[PDB]
């Protein structure tokens, strides 16, 4: 156990899907996973393991925000053996040309977090996902028909920024999504030894207020998850 | 209703007790409120209102993390009428004279965060609760015979910190408690014109392994949570 | 003797009020003090000690800026046993609802400095007063009929600053006074297990640019003095 | 012609490849272009444009270090029509596991330049290469039997850096090369709207200190140079 | 008037001496000038004014600190005309072949304040004296026949600082003398449009511990002062 | 031998003057010295040893940015016995009354790299050049009858910048030229133990658009070198 995860070595998977949303968890699990066990309801932040075709997989939420996700993806890289995190989120677009729905894939992760810095001695740490996990899941996106964008993904730390004008910086160097916690998943993955990789869809456009019906988030969200299972079994090979 | 938090204007009350974990707010309600309802379910971070000896009261978990909490505490504010914010949580020490299930009320609270420098640009913003929160909280505590700390908490984002030696600068400074938010909660309480406190008992020192019992831990919390209540009936005089 | 200090250990008092302005030390002495002796002179920073209602005090300037009263508070602390420093100064006025001849109280010191992030790590130290002399400071202002606001202050490096729009900032997050030593003066309280208060009396509006009456405005810098010794009287119990 | 670029529109490639040393793009153009046309001798920076297939290839050096790349890579970009830029140089490494003569792709670049703050309001912008030229680099080696490695490489200002001790942080975060360019290119690249990959050979170890002997080692460098062509060519489809 | 100077448009000279300690303007009034008249003493910062060799010449104390001395040094050159100051000061010694009572000359300035910061959008600004005033106190230290030292002063804000290993990297740099006061002044100056220079005299070493001793204290300060006097004459011609 | 200048020590002269462009170092070889000798090829970065009237003299280009001119410099410091750097450089200027072809004096040097941030412990480093070769170099002006301004460059690392608002910030704190090395050579000089000097031309103006016209670069660019050389000889005397 650690102090967040009642659970023992054995009972995570090597790769894990992270929603922000601990029912969103619940229901990949439901959904997705065949013969699921609950390994987790500390805090309730639930969490699941099952198989994907054969293949041991967990769920588990992750929390808003760097330092949330980075408490859970750190204990699950050191005391129960994870080899991949998949963020699987939504956030917010900034380009006009970025859709709504859209499955946007972080290659990078920018942030305005400190905790890289503190990692790396104040320079600039490039938050990157592992380049063969994009890949999957890029091509779990084609073999699905889903256009995937790849990117960077702004991770902030204040949903309720003060600063409207860093949207349009974001939007000058190409930002595909504004999301709370790629940056620091990707540090976590880097300190730890472990890979990791944040997709998210669109549900946002800090622009117009634009409009998706519950079954258009339904379909979108589990085309997500799709790419993100299918994404694991191509890793495999 | 907000993005995080499914309810209108009156459901919450002008105080709002927030501890993380969104278990202990049903266990807030169910133990201390009457005639408790539920206001919120959003992403599983449960949201009550009832009253303590006919006091209107709110409590709601807020989630680890200063963005987590940042997100919550802001929308109550300006959405919801809320007036002041109790966070009431734990804390690790670094001194050795404050022990374990101290007492610990955060006049200030320092941090490694970036959001404060984001706010206010890029100076020292010292995040302090309101003043009378505070005096209310020690008078709370005096009447139930309990003896607390009055100081700094110092709000960490890294829970899993790779700089070890700021805990000894932490030590050296006077640094009561370590936890994760109040640093946050203190700067959106300034941001948008409202009162925030952060009182946490101590469950952990960074420094030797001490052991607690789960009924000692129930008696501890269950005083911070009665000095809380309390201290909001002294506040409204 | 320190460096700037020519005295000797018990010429001082443990607690030490701190006007910036020396003349106004030899002022607070010949005023509200008995059996006052001159126990420093170097760089014509004039110390006083007496008594007040049979309590010794001590009295004595510490220059303007964060520098020159580091120096002072440091020496006082280390090497003439001073226990508490009460800084009783001028400041000016960011909020409208600030009214000249208002009595504040720095509960905590924001900065511009550089000099606490030196201290810690580069992180954010929130500069903070001592609770106790906080209270008994507003409670000996209660007793002689005034009505004491409790904050944040700003401590300036540049009184002259090039950044003119750094005062709508404070303002935005509810700074009640702008000085330029109490963020110094706490730090140095912190560094070396002293403690600390700044009491300021608004002399200027930075808004409406305006006076008042030279009788009203030295009444209520009498008053602000008084509640400095009377609250080192409550203090003592 | 722009300040750094005696040559016309139409001159260069929609395609440049750069090596950091002027008297290499010399080198690659006589070795592996066809038809091939000096372009540029301003400042001795040596640019060549010629045919590798049948397909029209520049390749032009960029000077050491990320003041000097910014410059070559920002004007080939706003008046020369060029879509992509292939840095192709040396690092040294800090992994054990990375060997001599290994290939290694840039995915992203950690630096301790200041540039980026500077474009990207002081946060960290994770500096990253395009997706498709990284993947068509990888597939590109694939065929050539060479079994590239992919990731972050770190882009210094200081050659001769003063602190040592970076070098166990860049080895504890997964650095696989140390170069002086990458990350200044990526900015340019975000900044400019074009398209950017970074491939090194690893001609040193900072770790063991070593050789390897000049056949080979020559050989590893052209076949970088024929990944860098051939990646183009695949992106072509 | 100033807010911290009782005195008006002509009173001072168009060239000010300025030690940090108020009694050595004093002094330096009596023992240098002719017909010298006290023009200012607000908060018992003396200022004189009086004849040097037929020379109108005026002297007054700045206080400890960036923040001090930056308030007076304003003040003189936005209403009271002044074109040039020069600070006649002690410094503390770093590089051990730099000796006791040594006169140094600060043709630039270190500091660890953020004042020139604030004023350079976070950027690195060479806080330089002007370069006549640097030649016209260097040949009047050789005609007179002292010797002095010209490169750079370090400006502390903390006299008592908690980070001892600075004084290793101050004298790695070459750093002749530690002080509290140049580039600030030097900051000042090229912000309102005058010239300074930073003289100082090593009184004791950081490393070894011990003061200015016995007389050899007034003919060491008489030096500096006469240099500075003799430079103002040679600026003139 | 280094790694980026083949030649062994005596190739080069204990002065060395270096232009960005390695053919300007030729053409002041050819122009200026007997018996010129080529020292070093090193990926064009053209050397040269020859005699001005009986001394020993070398030019070597140092390519364009601060990360290029580090290492060089420090090469010919550690590696050749080389004393003293001259860089003669092309700038821009930001001050209206600075004209084209005037010859500007780098007696400081700020910059927006973080290079002696790194070297100074994040503090401010006043980047000056030795002060006798500055007197040097203005003496040989004088004589020569040429026009010749001693103050601050700023060294940029963005020729092509995304921060215009920077440039009215050079010109408020009188920044005489704008160009991209003196502060690195000047902290290279500092760190290694020799002595160096920035002189520049003006070529455009940053605000006028227009670059260096006609027979008339050829005389300004000649009138700077024979200052730079003029000066070298007064230093020996
Ligand atoms: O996390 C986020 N931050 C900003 N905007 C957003 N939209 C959806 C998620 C999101
Ligand atoms: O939040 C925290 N950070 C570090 N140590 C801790 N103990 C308990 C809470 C806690
Ligand atoms: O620094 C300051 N700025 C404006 N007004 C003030 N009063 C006292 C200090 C002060
Ligand atoms: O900057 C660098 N540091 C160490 N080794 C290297 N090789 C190439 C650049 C480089
Ligand atoms: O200002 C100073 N800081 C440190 N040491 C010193 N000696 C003399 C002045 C001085
Ligand atoms: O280096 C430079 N940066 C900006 N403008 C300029 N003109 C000439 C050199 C120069």
């Amino acid at each position: 156990a650690t102090p967040h995860i009642n659970a023992e070595m054995g009972d995570f998977a090597d790769v894990v899907l992270m929603p922000g949303d601990p029912l969103r968890a619940k229901y990949i699990a439901e959904t997705f996973l065949e013969d699921a066990r609950e390994v987790n309801n500390v805090r309730g932040m639930l969490g699941f393991t099952g198989t994907y075709k054969g293949r041991k997989i967990s769920v588990m939420g992750h929390g808003m925000g760097i330092p949330s996700c980075s408490i859970y993806t750190k204990e699950l890289i050191t005391d129960f053996g994870v080899k991949k995190i998949i963020r699987v989120g939504s956030c917010g677009a900034v380009l006009p040309h970025v859709k709504l729905r859209d499955v946007v894939i972080g290659m990078g992760a920018c942030t305005d977090s400190k905790v890289n810095r503190i990692r790396f001695k104040d320079h600039d740490f490039a938050a990157i996902a592992d380049f063969d996990m994009v890949r999957n899941a890029v091509d779990a996106a084609k073999a699905l028909g889903i256009d995937a964008r790849v990117g960077n993904l702004f991770s902030a730390d204040l949903f309720y920024s003060p600063d409207g004008e860093m949207f349009d910086v974001m939007e000058k160097y190409g930002i595909l999504g504004v999301e709370m916690e790629a940056a620091g998943i990707y540090g976590v993955a880097a300190e730890f030894g472990a890979k990791a990789l944040t997709i998210c869809t669109v549900s946002d456009h800090i622009r117009t207020h634009e409009q998706t019906t519950a079954a258009e988030r339904q379909t979108t969200f589990n085309d997500m998850i799709k790419i993100a299972l299918e994404s694991v079994l191509l890793g495999d090979k």
